[PDB]
């Protein structure tokens, strides 16, 4: 599947990303200005929109299950709870070991039908075995979905079962940043 | 999704299309030689290659679920049960009314841990809605899975509940044509 972009109709945030049919997930992400003087930022904005019935979602930020950084959540009541994980085989994706900063922002809101995670993802674009994104390229990201809740969803390290669906999205990175994206973090 | 061109490794059919890595089901498509002189043809061959958990599947040769016609199909024991379908409106497909004949061939084989059906698809591009697809062009199929049993199996016009999962795949139909078309069909 292809991304593109779109606008978030309550905070008018604008993402690059995509739907997934299936699940009706919507997967966004925005990246600060691509800077020609500098190295890049290691840091991103991104939102899940997920109907209530998803118990978990994932997402792969290097496109596939295993050696990239993965970012899980999930609706536990009126919070989310989330974290970054790693996995080195098809088993239980574990605490990333790297330095990586997942910020809930406030646009984050919870209600009867939906869950929608507006994060902050600092250190999320380099990784500590030397691996990463290209943001000024193409890419490939991968999601997870379960419909079938976390062991224990208070704890952020949680064990869970494997999801239930999985699909990628092609995503041309040189187009998803963005002029405004201090304001988003204001 | 892409598909691409691929060969049936135990037949040497030449099919294009994909495999769905969620469901790991394959789905292939070849044309017969395109006409230079004269209609184009209106059958195809195509297949489908399971894993047995797989409960039943179904194809969108119009790539969505409505008004267009649909291929549906399931193991039985050691048989292929399959049906010509239409929707009107997200519920039950009911038998298409249409000009369009199904044949099993021989080629389709179910063992322990697949089924795999090998069908011919004779007046299936033109529907007779006045729709259809077009051989020479780039177009979009669909495909619908369930990993739940039909209501009653050893029916081809079983009632079933909604797919679990379903996805779209791109496809060429000016190159998923094959001079070996007749050879298939000997
Ligand atoms: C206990 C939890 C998990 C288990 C046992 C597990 C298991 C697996 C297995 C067996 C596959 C191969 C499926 C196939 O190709 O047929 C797979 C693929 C996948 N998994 Fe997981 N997974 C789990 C957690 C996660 C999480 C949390 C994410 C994302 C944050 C994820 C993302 C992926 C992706 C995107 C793929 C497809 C690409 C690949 O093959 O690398 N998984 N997983
Ligand atoms: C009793 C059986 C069925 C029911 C109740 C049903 C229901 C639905 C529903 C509610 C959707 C919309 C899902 C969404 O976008 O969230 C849908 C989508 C879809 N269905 Fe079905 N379906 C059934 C059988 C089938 C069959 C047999 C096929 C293919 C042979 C099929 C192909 C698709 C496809 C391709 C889509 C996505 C594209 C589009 O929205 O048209 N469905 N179905
Ligand atoms: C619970 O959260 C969900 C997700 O944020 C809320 O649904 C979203 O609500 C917005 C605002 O109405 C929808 O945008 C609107 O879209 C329509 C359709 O194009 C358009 O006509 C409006 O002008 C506006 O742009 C958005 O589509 C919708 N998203 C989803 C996934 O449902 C929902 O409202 C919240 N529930 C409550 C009770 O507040
Ligand atoms: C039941 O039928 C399925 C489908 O035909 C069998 O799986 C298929 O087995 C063939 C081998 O005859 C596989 O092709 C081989 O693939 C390997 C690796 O790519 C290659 O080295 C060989 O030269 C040959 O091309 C094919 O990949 C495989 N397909 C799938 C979807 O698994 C299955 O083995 C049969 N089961 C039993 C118990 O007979």
């Amino acid at each position: 599947q292809s991304a593109s972009q779109f606008t978030d109709p309550t905070t008018g945030f604008q993402f690059t990303g995509i739907t997934d049919p299936v699940h009706d997930v919507t997967y966004g992400f925005v990246f600060p200005p691509l800077a020609t003087s500098g190295a890049q930022s290691t840091e991103f904005i991104g939102e899940v929109v997920a109907p209530i019935a998803s118990k978990w979602i994932g997402i792969a930020l290097g496109g596939a299950m295993n050696n990239d950084l993965l970012l899980v959540a999930w609706a536990n009541g009126n919070q989310i709870v989330s974290s970054t994980r790693w996995a080195t085989g098809y088993v239980q994706p574990t605490a990333y070991t790297g330095t990586a900063t997942l910020t809930t922002l406030p646009e984050t809101t919870i209600n009867s039908t939906h869950w929608k995670w507006v994060f902050r993802c600092q250190g999320c674009t380099e990784w500590n075995n030397g691996g990463g994104i290209d943001v000024t390229s193409q890419g490939v990201l991968a999601w997870a979905f379960s419909n079938v809740a976390v062991d224990d969803p208070s704890d952020p390290q949680s064990t869970f079962s494997e999801h239930t669906d999985f699909g990628f999205f092609g995503i041309d990175y040189s187009t998803a940043h963005s002029a405004n994206y201090q304001n988003y973090l204001n």
